[PDB]
């Protein structure tokens, strides 16, 4: 028993982190087989970054313009291309530690692990969720561009995030490994706002189930609600609507606890309307929405 | 961004193995040519109720122990018991052994746990050792022998190996020399921990982290002595500070220019008067599982 924000083990990704430098600009890259993936703004000077014409800047670069270091070894760049906001550097050497991998595009509300890494050296690992407004609430500092987010299924690493930006509000933005931003953001040195965020309702409900599984029931009540009537109140509070698919994904948690989903929904509605008084749930004073149903089932199955 | 962060787990993943005796299986830690694991692996379920470990071990030979890295067996060639830990000498030195140390941590100290089932790592998360010598972890059946660690430079400091889940759902275990943290024993019995307290040095670290981020409404105009602060803190079920606690706050004190005892006086007012409906770092709750090193780490990007 117990419930904790948990990341996937990071070793398979650690073996792929390298450092990429062009001019006086340095960030992290991801070394898979004989290709190194990194944010394309590594080719910019401070002056270029305000309004970079990336295709124009890239064609003026030569392979020798790129310094790639994998620990204490320099990797020789023998080719370069760019796919949207991701620069791809061909090197003459295959990474022997390349895991089985895929590139995927994650959906809002799904979680992933981030390997924090600076100058190509891994520093920490933590779990994030893709927000409905396509931002991430992460812990990226200077030099964190090129950090990647991932999930691991069996032995396959599914890369879903590359880090590019910190917004003025302190949340973060980035791309998939195809170089497409999540959300309406652009890799230029400007202050950018996100759309209004919303709360990931299916994840709050999963987390309430985890709290019940771990002996926390104070927020339950004897009431039920219809799905529509729940969604009416949820939307009033800037919660995402709960779909029937979401209801279905929560089935196993409902079965384990014997609490119907719409019964939990009635609990959540009362919590939104009354607050938590001074009380906590799983040690939190706020309703947590960055655990998916799968995240909860993985830590609570059997308990 | 300020959030809980585990260390990268790869150096430890390469050291996880499975240890089985009969049908009893758990996890072990493979460093050089020795595997470390909880000694109750030698017990049947019924043996675990009231074990005499010295007697149970005399009956065991090297050939009764199955150690597997993945599906690959590592032949056991020696065995000995050290407190609550079994040490199995194996015929292969782990080529992935990192630079490592065995350390015994203080309450309040944090560490990463590599969750691991059947010798296969499944996740990593950050834990704090509570003042009552429990940890609020996430441990299912088959998690015994999971380890807790910190990584400084390229050296892994192992501090915890998992044994037990208490009735209340918190967790208990040993250091890597087999000595339990707290007054627990490795027997199949319901055991209770002392009443827990709040980790004062970590609350202070978090207040420094708030100040570093420009959130400083709670800075008051008073100071205090260490002794007067400790006596008042205990009335709020906060841990007394030690001299080591004062010392490890030093860098955060210097970074902000706020003397440690002035921060103590500020915390004391927060305890006596509450938050008055205000938050710190976006929380009405005073957080106590970030150490001074965690705050310096996750504000400066220390890598390993
Ligand atoms: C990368 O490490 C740079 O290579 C860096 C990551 C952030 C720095 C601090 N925390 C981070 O997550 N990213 C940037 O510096 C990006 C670079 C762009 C994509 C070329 N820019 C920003 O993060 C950025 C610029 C501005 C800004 O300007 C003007 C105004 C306000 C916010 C802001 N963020
Ligand atoms: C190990 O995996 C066993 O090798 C296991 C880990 C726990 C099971 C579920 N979550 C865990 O953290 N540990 C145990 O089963 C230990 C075995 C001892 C050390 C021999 N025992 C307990 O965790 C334990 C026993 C009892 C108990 O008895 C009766 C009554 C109440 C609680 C309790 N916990």
């Amino acid at each position: 028993s117990g419930f904790r924000k948990m990341a996937f083990p990071s070793g398979k990704v650690e073996g792929c982190m390298v450092q990429v430098t062009c001019g006086t600009t340095t960030l992290n890259g991801l070394w898979l087989d004989d290709v190194v993936y990194c944010p394309r703004h590594v080719i910019c000077t401070s002056e270029d970054m305000l309004n970079p014409n990336y295709e124009d800047l890239l064609i003026r670069k030569s392979n020798h313009n790129f310094l790639v270091q994998a620990g204490n070894v320099q990797l020789r760049v023998i080719g370069h291309s760019m796919q949207n906001c991701v620069l791809k550097l061909k090197v003459d050497t295959a990474n022997p530690k390349t895991p089985k991998y895929k590139f995927v595009r994650i959906q809002p509300g799904q979680t992933f692990s981030v390997l924090a890494c600076y100058n190509g050296s891994p520093s920490g690992v933590y779990q994030c969720a893709m927000r409905p407004n396509f931002t991430i609430k992460g812990s990226f500092l200077n030099g964190s561009c090129g950090n990647v987010g991932f999930n691991i299924d069996y032995d396959c690493v599914s890369f879903c995030y590359m880090h590019h930006m910190e917004l003025p509000t302190g949340v973060h933005a980035g791309t998939d490994l195809e170089g497409n931003f999540y959300g309406p953001f652009v890799d230029r040195q400007t202050a950018q706002a996100a759309g209004t965020d919303t709360t990931i309702t299916v994840n709050v409900l999963a987390w309430l189930y985890a709290a019940v599984i771990n002996g926390d029931r104070w927020f339950l009540n004897r009431f039920t609600t219809t799905l529509n009537d729940f969604n009416l109140v949820a939307m009033k509070y800037n919660y995402e609507p709960l779909t029937q698919d979401h209801v279905d994904i929560l089935g196993p948690l409902s079965a384990q606890t014997g609490i119907a989903v719409l019964d939990m929904c009635a609990s959540l509605k009362e919590l939104l309307q009354n607050g938590m008084n001074g009380r906590t749930i799983l040690g939190s004073a706020l309703l947590e929405d960055e655990f998916t149903p799968f995240d909860v089932v993985r830590q609570c199955s059997g308990v």
